[PDB]
């Protein structure tokens, strides 16, 4: 349901909308991405070492098992699934349903990488993905593992296969979102905070401060509308907020929200993972694209 902090708030859902519990049956669902060449939403059970896939005619499916702790996803430029896994400490790839997972990132300057935890698109092409060490540190959450790197980052993959870590001030990097200014938020779990970085092209980024906090919880995973509103996961659900920052209104969820996506078949679906479950809500607006 809806609660209002502003009367435009209310404008960004079609009249009547509310939240509803797709499915459930779940651990802790995470990372949840729409496919539109699939017409699903493929996300995972982090704690379960499996995927799923939730169709445009409203069936759940399996998609991956086991799926070495999968966790966050997004589509490359070409529209390829993308994956952060856990349990192989890697970015993957994959180009087809039931096709094989292809690596992309395994290792930085001859290091293990920990735990790719999230991971988006930036204009460039370019793959952005956080580093945090939950993977590694949970044992139910991946296939455990030591730290090889000196910090918890947030990584560029280039178009061109190029790796670097731009992003190295950061306590648990965890959500990623590009602004439409092409600028860069990223939720730290450790600070409990959203950050907010500029990128002085290709792969340098300044540190801008703090964008926001939340409460109750915290914001895991969050996205950016057409519009530039930031869509952010809570412990009460997702809150949405002007570019600047400030609180519109919150779409209530009786569990915490870890992730979120917008997607369905006029791409104005917004999808949530919600701990033990799966649910969505209706809006006006679609996800950023560029
Ligand atoms: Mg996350």
């Amino acid at each position: 349901t809806l609660r209002a902090a502003r009367p435009e708030f209310l404008d960004l859902f079609p009249a009547g909308a509310e939240a509803r519990r797709l499915a459930d049956g779940f651990t802790w669902t995470e990372g949840p991405v729409y496919v539109p060449a699939r017409s699903a939403v493929i996300f995972s059970d982090v704690r379960q070492n499996r995927t799923w896939a939730w169709s445009d005619d409203g069936q759940l499916s399996p998609e991956m098992h086991p799926s070495h702790h999968q966790n966050g996803h997004c589509l490359n430029k070409q529209g390829h699934l993308i994956a952060c896994s856990h349990g192989l400490r890697r970015l993957e790839r994959q180009r087809e349903p039931g096709g094989e997972w292809e690596s992309i990132a395994d290792s930085f300057e001859g290091k293990k990488l920990n735990s790719p935890n999230d991971v988006c698109l930036a204009p460039d092409g370019s793959l952005w993905f956080s580093d945090p060490t939950y993977g590694i540190d949970k044992p139910e959450e991946g296939y455990g593992g030591e730290m090889e790197l000196p910090g918890r980052w947030v990584f560029r993959l280039a178009p061109d296969g190029t790796l670097s870590a731009p992003i190295r001030d950061r306590v648990k990097p965890n959500g990623l979102a590009f602004l439409p200014s092409g600028n860069l938020l990223v939720s730290d779990t450790g600070d409990n905070a959203t950050h907010r970085y500029c990128l002085n092209a290709r792969g340098e980024t300044e540190y801008q401060g703090v964008h926001f906090t939340v409460e109750p919880g915290k914001t895991d995973g969050l996205r950016v509308d057409a519009g530039g509103l930031i869509w952010a996961s809570a412990g009460d659900g997702v809150h949405v907020l002007t570019p600047d920052g400030d609180e519109l209104g919150r779409v209530l969820t009786p569990q915490t929200t870890s992730n979120l996506c917008f997607g369905g078949p006029e791409g104005r679906t917004l999808y949530m993972t919600v701990s033990t479950e799966f649910w969505s809500i209706e809006t006006n607006v679609r996800g950023l694209e560029h």
